[PDB]
DNA sequence: CGAACCTGGTCTTGACTCCATTGCCGGATTTGTATTAGACTGGCAGGGTTGCCCCGAAGCGGGCG
């Protein structure tokens, strides 16, 4: 929560897997915004092994 | 018993004053409408966190002509 900003929330959802709603609108897989800021799916396992 | 009175109003008549009420009539003001020729070309922008309940909508896995 920031202060006059957007919000974003990583959740973990019934399921395994993970949920990153981004400014409160319809969810979200992580992989979406990791790429999204520019991380390769090897630096996703790097990152996340 | 009558004469004369003077006074309760009752009402009218005429003369005079005042005053509204239109009626023009002109100036003040008030409201509407039109017109301005260099070019100018797709909005800010904010909030929002309760919880529960009922119901209806969109969607995803499941089978099928």
């Amino acid at each position: 929560i920031p202060s006059r900003g957007a919000w974003l929330e990583f959740d973990v959802d019934k399921r395994d897997t993970v949920g990153v709603r981004i400014d409160r609108k319809r969810r979200q897989p992580v992989t979406v915004l990791l790429k999204a800021l520019g991380w390769t799916s090897e630096q996703i396992v790097e990152r996340f092994g």
